[PDB]
C-alpha cells in the first residue's frame, strides 16, 4: 500500500581501479554496511579519485568510468538509481535503456578519461580486478579477447574501460559474447556513443 512504499537506494563508490602508477591494483574504500547505510541516505562524505570506480547497489556491484566529466555506467546495473554523494542523492544527467547506458555527473574529486581519436584496434580492458586485459577492436561495438578467459573473471566489470594503447577511452564494457563459459570476445558502448549522448 501506499504508506509503506520503499524507495530504492542510491549508487554507492565503494572502490577505486587504482592506475596511478606502474602497477594496476583495486582499492576499497567503503565496507559493507558504510555501504548499505551510504545507499540508504544518499550522503556519501568520502574523498573521490582516479577514473574507475567499483559502486556498488544493495544487490549488484560493477564499474564506473569518468570521461569528460560523467561518471559513466551500465543501465542493467545502476538501472533509473541515484548516486551517493556528499550533499545527497544526484539524479542521473544521462539515461538510455538502448544502449544500456547512464551517466551522473563526475564526482569532485574524480578524474576524467580523455575520448580516444586514435582510431587504434589494439585495446585494453581493465577489470574490477584491477586485470588489464589485451582485446583487439572487432567492431565499432566488438572486441577479441587475445587469451580467453572464463566469464567467472569478467563478471562485475561492467562499466568498465576499454583504453587505446595512449590510456585514452575508446568504451565502456557491456557485455560478454559466451561460449561455453568462456569469454571470448566482449561488446562495448563506443566513446563516440557516449559523446553524441553528452
Ligand atoms: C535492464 O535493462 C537493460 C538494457 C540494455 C542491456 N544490454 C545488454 C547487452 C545486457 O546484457 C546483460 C547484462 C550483461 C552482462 O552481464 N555484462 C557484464 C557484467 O559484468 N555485468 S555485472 O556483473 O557487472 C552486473 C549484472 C551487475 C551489473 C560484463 C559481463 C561479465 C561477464 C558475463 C557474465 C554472463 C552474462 C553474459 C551476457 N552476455 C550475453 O547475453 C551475450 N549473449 C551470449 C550467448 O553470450 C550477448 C551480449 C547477448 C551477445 C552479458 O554479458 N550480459 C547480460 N543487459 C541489458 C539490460
Ligand atoms: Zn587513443
Amino acid at each position: 500500500h501506499m504508506a509503506s512504499m520503499k524507495k530504492k537506494g542510491s549508487v554507492v563508490i565503494v572502490g577505486r581501479i587504482n592506475l596511478s602508477g606502474d602497477t594496476a591494483y583495486a582499492q576499497q574504500t567503503r565496507g559493507e554496511e558504510g555501504c548499505q547505510e551510504t545507499s540508504q541516505t544518499g550522503r556519501d562524505k568520502n574523498q573521490v579519485e582516479g577514473e574507475v570506480q567499483i559502486v556498488s547497489t544493495a544487490t549488484q556491484t560493477f564499474l564506473a568510468t569518468s570521461i569528460n566529466g560523467v561518471l559513466w555506467t551500465v543501465y542493467h546495473g545502476a538501472g533509473t538509481r541515484t548516486i551517493a554523494s556528499p550533499k545527497g542523492p544526484v539524479t542521473q544527467m544521462y539515461t538510455n535503456v538502448d544502449k544500456d547506458l547512464v551517466g551522473w555527473q563526475a564526482p569532485q574529486g574524480s578524474r576524467s578519461l580523455t575520448p580516444c581519436t586514435c582510431g587504434s584496434s589494439d585495446l585494453y580492458l581493465v577489470t574490477r580486478h584491477a586485470d588489464v586485459i589485451p582485446v583487439r577492436r572487432r567492431g565499432d561495438s566488438r572486441g577479441s579477447l587475445l587469451s580467453p578467459r572464463p566469464i567467472s573473471y569478467l563478471k562485475g566489470s561492467s562499466g568498465g574501460p576499454l583504453l587505446c594503447p595512449a590510456g585514452h577511452a575508446v568504451g565502456i564494457f557491456r557485455a560478454a559474447v559466451s561460449t561455453r563459459g568462456v569469454a571470448k570476445a566482449v561488446a562495448f558502448i563506443p566513446v563516440e556513443s557516449l559523446e553524441t549522448t553528452m
